[PDB]
């Protein structure tokens, strides 16, 4: 097994996957690493199994059909994995916890949003469709863009949104376009 957390790249109290060499902090894994379960398989391994059981699940899909999917167990898992892929980027730190807004010449967003909130919302089964999750995720980056205006700090929202969007297209097998 790896000697660092796959998500945050630090050592510590790690839980190892039984079917691949990754390791995780307890609350870095999404969902949080399960109390018992021997053997234990990480989210990466669980996502891989879905594809292997249904190879046609990798054929291209339209984003509009994906978004209307109900949050059955497989879609819940895919949204967890997508959220975890964002936490994997170190720039996710800026969007993890509850923000506050007091900058001359700017007003805060009407609906603040942050990664840990989305994580709670997933854990508590508050999203009934894929669209709910993806809307909250895109709202994080849109609020950041609007608030920071012409400050160069706006770029951090563009960068983390790009990680989100590439992983969304991969995980949900969105049809490739020009
Ligand atoms: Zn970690
Ligand atoms: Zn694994
Ligand atoms: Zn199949």
């Amino acid at each position: 097994n790896s000697n660092i957390c796959e998500v945050c790249n630090k050592w510590g109290r790690l839980f190892c996957c039984d079917t691949c060499p990754r390791s995780f902090h307890e609350h870095c894994h999404i969902p949080s690493v399960e109390a018992n379960k021997n053997p234990w398989s990480c989210i990466f391994c669980r996502i891989k199994t879905i594809q292997e059981r249904c190879p046609e699940s990798q054929s291209g899909h339209q984003e509009s059909e994906v978004l209307m999917r109900q949050m059955l167990p497989e879609e819940q898992l895919k949204c967890e994995f997508l959220l975890l892929k964002v936490y994997c980027d170190s720039k996710s730190c800026f969007f993890a916890s509850e923000p506050y807004y007091n900058r001359e010449g700017s007003q805060g967003p009407q609906k603040p949003m942050w990664l840990n909130k989305v994580k709670t919302s997933l854990n508590e089964q508050m999203y009934t469709r894929v669209e709910g999750f993806v809307q909250d995720m895109r709202l994080i980056f849109h609020n950041h863009k609007e608030f920071y205006r012409e400050d160069k700090f706006t770029r951090l929202g563009i960068q983390v949104q790009d990680i989100f969007e590439k992983n969304f297209r991969n995980i949900f097998a969105i049809q490739e376009t020009s």
